[PDB]
C-alpha cells in the first residue's frame, strides 16, 4: 500500500497473509473454512496465516492453517486477468474471535463514489522498493467504469473495476495481490492489477466481487 496508513494491529479482521515461506499475497477471510484471494496467487503449499498484524513478528493473536484445498475460477484468464479470483479451504476451521473474523459477502454491487477500505503487506513505495512487516491501509473510492476504461484503453472488462485516485501518490502495490476492498462492511473488490504503483492516471484495477457471488455461494456448498 502506497500513500496509506499504519491499520493498527488486528483492526482489519478479515486480513489473511498466504505464506510459502514468506508472506507472497493477501486474501479475505469469508468464514471459518474459506479464504477469498485473486487467481494470480495461486500456488501449492500455501499456508493461510490469520490474525496477523506484524508478519515477521509472532504476536499473539495468529492462527496458522495450511490449504487443503485451492479452487482458480473456472475462466481465469492469466493474459488478461480477467476472472481474477481463486477459493483456498482451510485444512480446519479458523477459530472466530474479534480479532480473526469473516468478512461479508456483497448482495449488490458497489457504486462509483462508495469510499472503501484497502489493505495489505505490499510494497510502500511508489517509485523504489520497502516492505513493511505491519498492516497498511487506504481508505480509496471506486472510480466511474467509464473513467476506469480511458485509464486503461482496451483493458478494463465488466468483471473489474478501479478505485483510487487519479492524481496519483495513493494505491495498492505488488505483495497487496489478492487482499480486500471493503465497502460498507460488504467486501466488493479483489488486489488484482495496475500499471505500476500510485503512478498518476493509473489507479488500481480490482476483481469485481459481486459478480462472483453465486460461484463462490455454490462452490463452497458442494467442497
Ligand atoms: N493497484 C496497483 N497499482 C497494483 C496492484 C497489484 C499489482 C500486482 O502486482 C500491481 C499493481
Ligand atoms: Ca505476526
Amino acid at each position: 500500500i502506497v500513500g496509506g496508513y499504519t491499520c493498527g494491529a488486528n483492526t482489519v479482521p478479515y486480513q489473511v497473509s498466504l505464506n510459502s515461506g514468506y508472506h507472497f499475497c493477501g486474501g479475505s477471510l469469508i468464514n471459518s473454512q474459506w479464504v477469498v484471494s485473486a487467481a494470480h496467487c495461486y500456488k501449492s503449499g500455501i499456508q493461510v496465516r490469520l490474525g496477523e498484524d506484524n508478519i515477521n513478528v509472532v504476536e499473539g493473536n495468529e492462527q496458522f492453517i495450511s490449504a487443503s484445498k485451492s479452487i482458480v475460477h473456472p475462466s481465469y484468464n492469466s493474459n488478461t486477468l480477467n476472472n481474477d479470483i481463486m477459493l483456498i479451504k482451510l485444512k480446519s476451521a479458523a477459530s472466530l474471535n474479534s480479532r480473526v473474523a469473516s468478512i461479508s459477502l456483497p448482495t449488490s454491487c458497489a457504486s462509483a463514489g462508495t469510499q472503501c477500505l484497502i489493505s495489505g503487506w505490499g510494497n510502500t513505495k511508489s517509485s523504489g522498493t520497502s516492505y513493511p512487516d505491519v498492516l497498511k491501509c487506504l481508505k480509496a473510492p471506486i472510480l466511474s467504469d467509464s473513467s476506469c476504461k480511458s485509464a486503461y484503453p482496451g483493458q478494463i472488462t465488466s468483471n473489474m473495476f478501479c478505485a483510487g485516485y487519479l492524481e496519483g501518490g495513493k494505491d495498492s502495490c505488488q505483495g497487496d495481490s489478492g487482499g480486500p476492498v471493503v465497502c460498507s462492511g460488504k467486501l466488493q473488490g479483489i488486489v488484482s492489477w495496475g500499471s505500476g504503483c500510485a503512478q498518476k492516471n493509473k489507479p488500481g484495477v480490482y476483481t469485481k466481487v459481486c459478480n462472483y457471488v453465486s460461484w463462490i455461494k455454490q462452490t463452497i456448498a458442494s467442497n
